[PDB]
């Protein structure tokens, strides 16, 4: 089994300086033409091309090449000592292409998609991303079947041919790897816009999509345009050609992607009216669209020497799309969601079996390294220069980043010595951050002895199954101080006086002296999230009710809410399983009551204090865990939320719809009200699951856009009334025809926690408008499932075969999406033996499959062996 080390790394024996590429699109198969003008960095070396497309002939210089063909890769020994082409002939039936890689029909058209190595199934080529050639595409195809032809960079040439054919030649000056390319051919509708670029040139916008979906693009060509402006504002960044495409499509395998000048991204990223896509949605369109653009610089300029530097383009790109909604609105409440992301998502994954490096050391496939590891803790690794060197010396590192490597393919390390470089600072010990896995862990103790505030403070990483050795790491963690009364209390740090400081952890356990304090204090820890790491420090319930209710810094508030959640629930856990009743949790409610009833509050941050943690987040740590317990203490604690305040649910409702005040359309202030509002209706039916006859009478009037139809139906989802099954059949009906919203559909049939959901879910695969061949519909479905932990932990073990069982279906066309869905079974070591023995089988039959994929092998190994 091929195994891939960083450490093995060596550069290319061959470069390929230009890419002439002509594609000949007929029914059913494509061919490609390829002219490649080669020059030898290692002359002598074979010519080793790899490619797993039908091969019909390949030459060097015109002549019939001596080669041989084995496995996907085809060697060519007898190479000229100088610069020499090779042509390649190749056959693709792109209607047979279910794997969404390479070239692929999706609705009658053509699209691509190459990263990180899909360019070999269309050609064979160099396929590695330290490889960067200039590009020119000719496209011939019939001209009503498909009049919309479109590759990278300038269209330079056109014409027609006599026999109902077309032609279009696209001509990319920026030298690119092959992961970069893109190719789209097919009956699509335009919506054009502009942006003039601070030096005054204009840069045409096209957006294609089908003809029925037009009317939903503008928020993303509007947020397109933002990002533009924004990459110049705040990083000095402008665009390198007139023109900037974007295609949607909706058989897609990821969310999006950035090829120069040619952005593809699924529907769900590009797609958009308040009828049909809820708040959530256009915020997401907002970051993605961001995120593709800001790529042309972090990522397309400047690019990955290997796919172990992954991290290097997506952690600061993920970092920049950050930044950018943050500047767009609402910046604190979207930094809570993105630390809450993180630790419900990222940090299980370090705590797992498949837990690795921001930058791995090795890999089997690369498709199972897009992770939220590479890409939000990726970006937390940003986000720490920026907090270690400040806005202004975060941008000198960008500066002296792109003057040393634009046009260049290159390493987290360069990353890091650009940032450190620039500013004259030792970033030595923050590689670590790129080569040591695991979720560190601090430990603090705080003492106020004469008028200095000592906190000690110790940090531990845990052995990884990569890496036992983990040295200390350089954390910075930011703090401040609160007394009796909860304001601010100055102290005294390295000089200055102040009432926030950056506490700089490097050593394995260091004393920081916080003089100058003349009150009482408790201390405020890790504000902003400074570090993505555990911190435990000794808090008693009141002074976590202090900094819930008195804390400035919005993390460390709605990070005291989730403590005393997590409290609670254990309070739960330990009486349930006692069987005696429930605790009382008398300071928790009273907490809860000063929140609702605080106005000073954001309305969407209140609505993240009213959050309690994922049954994951709670099991965190746990070993020989009963998912059903920590499931039946949350929902205990859920349902003692929801009964105790129904009437002030009631009434926050009631004050969410009068100050939403029909202002139905996105908006970010009219989102908060509304994701408010939808807090408040889940409680509601959680007290009162009888008050969905009254919601059903009135369904009309209150579903004024999708945020409301999802808000109620997602609060319904687990009634065990008949009427959520018509609600939701109603759903289905009225929305049959938008694909965006019968994922909505799905993923409501998926997710119930009422007792029939397996059944539906199998009726669901049946749907109509289902199919399992396309990613969102399988993902919502089944992806859903996965994660409804009282169904897919169910004890006689039913989830567990259901979705093994999926997993080997989609594995014999689409192995990236079964190898995202196996591993819902990553908790295996750490449930409870009836469940691991049950969890362990299925591993195995999904192992015995003949054909499985390298992708689903890779992950089953390291969760099994
Ligand atoms: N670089 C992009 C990765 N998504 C595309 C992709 C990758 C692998 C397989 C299929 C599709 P993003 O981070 O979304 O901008
Ligand atoms: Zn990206």
């Amino acid at each position: 089994k091929t195994v891939h080390y960083l450490k093995d790394y060596q550069t290319p024996a061959y470069h390929i300086l230009k890419t002439d590429l002509h594609f000949d699109i007929n029914e059913p198969q494509t061919v490609v033409k390829s002219r490649l003008t080669v020059e030898p960095q290692r002359v002598g070396e074979p010519l080793v091309l790899d490619g797993s497309a039908k091969l019909l002939s390949v030459k060097i210089n015109g002549a019939a090449a001596d080669y041989v063909l084995e496995g996907e890769t085809l060697t060519i020994a007898g190479v000229p000592s100088e610069r020499f082409t090779v042509e390649v002939e190749t056959e693709i039936l792109p209607a047979e292409n279910k794997s969404l890689m390479g070239l692929y029909a999706s609705g009658g058209n053509l699209f691509t998609q190459c990263e990180p190595e899909g360019f070999r199934k269309i050609t064979f080529y160099i396929d590695r991303p330290d490889v960067m050639s200039k590009f020119t595409t000719t496209i011939v195809a019939d001209k009503k079947r498909y009049p919309v032809l479109l590759s990278n960079g300038n269209k330079i040439d056109g014409g027609e041919f006599s026999d109902g054919r077309h032609w279009v030649k696209w001509e990319d000056p920026f030298s690119k790897p092959s992961y970069l390319f893109a190719l789209v051919a097919g009956d699509l509708a335009v919506t054009e816009d502009y942006f003039t670029t601070m030096s005054g040139r204009n840069v045409k916008i096209e957006f294609y999509t089908t003809e029925a979906d037009k009317p939903k693009v503008g928020f993303a060509v509007e947020s397109l345009k933002n990002a533009m402006k924004w990459d110049e504002t705040r990083f000095g960044l402008e665009y390198d050609l007139d023109i900037f495409m974007v295609v949607a499509v909706g058989d897609f395998n990821m969310g999006a992607m950035e090829n120069k000048g040619l952005n593809i991204f699924n529907t769900k990223f590009v797609l958009a009216d308040s009828r049909t896509a809820t708040d959530t949605d256009f915020e997401g369109i907002e970051s993605v669209v961001g995120h593709e653009y800001f790529h042309n610089w972090t990522g397309n300029r400047v690019t990955c020497r290997d796919w172990f530097q992954l991290s290097l383009k997506e952690g600061l790109t993920v970092f920049r799309d950050q930044e950018f909604s943050g500047d767009r609105a609402s910046r604190a409440v979207r930094r809570i969601e993105n630390i809450r992301l993180l630790r419900q998502h990222q940090f299980p994954e370090d705590a797992g079996p498949t837990a690795h490096p921001v930058r791995p050391a090795s890999y089997e496939e690369m498709n199972n390294f897009y992770t939220m590891t590479v890409y939000e803790k990726g970006a937390e690794v940003v986000r720490m220069y920026h907090t270690l060197l400040g806005e202004e010396g975060f941008q000198k590192g960008m500066k002296l980043y792109f003057q040393r490597h634009d046009g260049q393919a290159v390493t987290c390390d360069d990353f890091r010595a650009a940032m450190a470089d620039a500013n004259g600072i030792n970033l030595d010990q923050f590689a670590l951050w790129y080569s040591q896995a695991g979720t560190p862990v601090l430990e603090a103790e705080g003492r106020l002895k004469n008028n200095i505030f000592e906190l000690t403070v110790k940090q531990t990483v845990p052995p990884t199954p990569d890496m036992t050795d983990k040295q200390p790491m350089m954390i910075p963690v930011k703090v401040g101080l609160l007394n009796r009364n909860g304001e601010a209390v100055a102290f005294d740090y390295q000089g200055k006086r102040a009432t926030e400081a950056v506490l700089l952890l490097t050593e394995a356990e260091q004393t920081f002296l916080l003089e100058g304090v003349t009150e009482a204090v408790v201390p405020s820890l890790l504000r902003g999230f400074s570090a993505p790491v555990h911190l435990n420090y000794p808090y008693s319930d009141d002074d976590l009710l202090l900094l819930l209710a008195h804390d400035s810094d919005a993390f460390t508030r709605w990070e005291a809410a989730q403590t005393l959640y997590r409290r609670a629930v254990a309070a739960n856990l330990a009486t349930l399983s006692d069987g005696v009743e429930l605790p009382k949790h008398e300071k928790l409610l009273a907490a809860v009551e000063k929140v609702i009833s605080d106005d000073l509050l954001d309305n969407a941050f209140k609505a993240l204090l009213l959050g309690v943690p994922s049954e994951a987040e709670l099991w965190d740590g746990a070993e020989n865990i009963d998912p059903l317990r920590y499931h039946q203490a949350r929902e205990a604690l859920l349902d003692t939320l929801a009964v105790h305040f129904l009437p002030k649910w009631h009434e926050l409702n009631r004050q969410a719809a009068k100050q939403e005040n029909q202002s139905y359309e996105y908006s970010p202030e009219a989102a908060g009200w509304r994701t408010l509002r939808n807090v408040c209706r889940a409680f509601v039916l959680r007290a009162d699951p009888a008050h969905i006859e009254t919601v059903a009478e009135k369904y009309g009037e209150m579903a004024q856009n999708m945020t409301h139809e999802w808000g109620i139906l997602s609060a319904v989802n687990g009634n065990e009334s008949d009427t959520r099954n018509r609600l939701l059949a109603q759903f289905a009906d009225k929305f049959s025809d938008d694909a965006l919203v019968m994922d909505k559909y799905f993923a409501l049939v998926g997710s119930s926690r009422r007792s029939d959901t397996l059944q539906q879910v199998r009726t669901a695969l049946q749907h109509p408008k289902f199919s399992l061949e396309n990613p969102n519909k399988a993902r919502s479905l089944i992806g859903s499932f996965s994660r409804n932990v009282p169904h897919f932990h169910a004890e006689d073990g039913s989830g567990y075969r259901f979705i093994a069982d999926k997993v080997i279906e989609i594995d014999r066309f689409n192995p990236q999406v079964a190898a995202r869905l196996v591993q819902a079974f990553n908790l295996c070591n750490k449930l409870e033996p009836h469940r691991k023995n049950l969890v362990k089988q299925a591993l195995q039959r999904i192992r015995a499959q003949e054909g499985l994929s390298k992708d689903v092998g890779e992950i089953v190994g390291k969760i099994l062996d």
